[PDB]
């Protein structure tokens, strides 16, 4: 079974996480069947959209997967590391993106929405950005894209707590565009892409590049960001306290952080 | 007929789009009186603040003029093609600048709203950029000026769909200022004047400037925003679909 | 007495303002404790989160103390208003705002990561008023915190925003009722500091662009504050704002 499934609705190419058993949690499986069909869009004029969600009804995303993690096995695409988590992060294509959220969307789940144009999810969706209480950061772009998507105290709230956030308080504040019946969420994120897709294409494109700053394939808005997670990255990762995150779940316990 | 007019009311100027038979749509004319105003408006101490609406009572401004667009018209300040569409969008001045929204204000008409520091809308007011429906984009700063006063997703929705904005939601959302009773913009955005107008005005006038990260006259922020509007409004254009969007009428895009 | 005082509850450091006779006026003596405070958590590994509030139940901070010699940290005046507003630390700072915050309590309540605070306390920036302008960062961030369009109604016309007004648009975290200011803060400082402190410092840091830490999106604001605040300081206006409320009669300005 591949890690995510690719299927034709009409001009949308939907896109699923296909590991139910590990709350469609993100490994290497995962980004080669993201990116490859990500990139079977952009140079398929017939395909005017793209919608990303998660196989069955209880999550979109769970997160990095943190056995993955243990094992030392790399998460992203083997023959593109540049387009990020799930070969969806740091892949920008000219087709607008809408993430059907249909359920759980932690950590790498809420940075794959982050990450998209647009979002619809399920009402019993929980957003959130739990990586500092296991040791961890937001390092699929959510450390400098929660700020950019949500009010500067806001987004540093769930950043720096950790804490979730429910789907309802998600589109309030204006992270999220839409709110539906519990398991609504694809037709409603397939009639977003209707809403999109009857536009000129070229125009929809055009407005896309713009709207974040695309030079020649590239945000460049978020080179920075990019490249501060990963020198950030590689301080954290000699740290003693790495190794307590991991030890501390495997020893059914509370962490004991030592800021070291 | 002027495209625009201009006048005082006390310490403030109030510019009117001045062709309510074409539903106040930009043109040349426009940006000229519109352009002439507030570069008068710049230099006379006197004027401590703008007020920008539409004469009569259903539309503030429909946007680009189409059939000015369908024969190839340029649409901008002839002496001052830098000041942009209306001659407003990419003309700073340090006077505070209001939106007194009459009624509709779509495409460019957002435009001049989004340009502007404070907005004031009738309730019967529609925003929106549904320039993408047509085969053209919102080349007058609302492609890179929405998503900065709009939560990024709520504006990525405004701006890929087409589709308009009520006066309340655009309240809502932190995009305007305030939505006031039918008929009463113009009387509304003046006693908004009054609250600016009454500080001392070059505090007033810095605070602008800070805010929007002003050196010599230039938003440095915009430019390049306004670069990748001009590099990919060249292109698109060049597009059959730019020109298969008007003149319909249901449009059949070809994507070139 | 000294300005400021810091003690530790657990793994936070609570920075008291000590000047409550004086409405928590910031002078040199609050720059001193405070900056200095801030420097301890820094380097000291315990310290998770910082909590900064104003001593008693009627002030957050009054401002710049009026009886004005200098109020800046004299051994570190790169570190701006009260030791505070240019001071990044890797510790996640909340303001706990016990009261009236206009002007330099809300520049000290966008300085910092986090906001709670009383709903009697209000957010705004009344120096245009005065003839001067918000120049503890406050006319930048300002609209980096609030929605473009709301931001500059603030800054403008120098008018308040209530409390639960800023919860609502996302300016400040949490509103709590008259005298459990603090309490709420600390609780709000134990859901940061229960989690890996590495990782919420790291994040704090790429949050905010910091390269040693430096806030270098920040520099532009500073550099275009300190440029109109030198204008600003010479102009006759700012002598006619202070001595027009000193003499019970409205300003008269000449825009100079």
């Amino acid at each position: 079974a591949p890690g995510a499934l690719a299927e034709r609705r009409g001009n949308v190419m939907v896109i699923t996480i296909n590991r139910p058993e590990a709350r469609n949690a993100v490994n290497a499986a995962v980004s080669i069947g993201v990116g490859d069909a990500l990139e079977e869009a952009q140079h398929d004029p017939e395909v005017r959209a793209v919608v990303l969600t998660g196989a069955g009804d209880k999550s979109f995303c769970a997160g990095a997967d943190l056995k993955a993690i243990a094992r030392r096995e790399n998460l992203y695409h083997p023959d593109h590391p540049e387009w990020g988590f799930a070969g969806y992060v740091r892949h920008f294509i000219d087709k607008p993106t809408i993430a059907a959220v249909n359920g759980t969307a932690l950590g790498g789940g809420t940075e794959l929405a982050l990450a998209s144009d647009l979002v619809v999810a399920d009402e019993r969706a929980q957003f959130g950005l739990p990586e500092v209480k296991r040791g961890l950061i937001a390092a699929a772009g959510g450390v400098f894209r929660i700020a950019e998507q949500l009010p500067r105290k806001v987004a540093m709230r769930l950043l720096l707590t950790g804490e979730p956030l429910s789907a309802a308080a998600a589109r309030d504040w204006g992270l999220i565009n839409e709110v539906v019946e519990a398991g609504s969420v694809l037709d409603a994120a397939l009639a977003l892409a209707s809403a999109i897709t009857v536009n000129a294409p070229l125009s929809v494109q055009a407005s896309k590049r713009i709207a974040y700053g695309v030079d020649d394939g590239v945000v460049v808005g978020d080179e920075p960001g990019w490249d501060r997670t990963m020198r950030e990255m590689r301080a954290l990762l000699k740290s003693e306290d790495a190794k307590e995150g991991p030890r501390a779940f495997a020893e059914k316990r509370e962490p004991v952080w030592q800021a070291r």
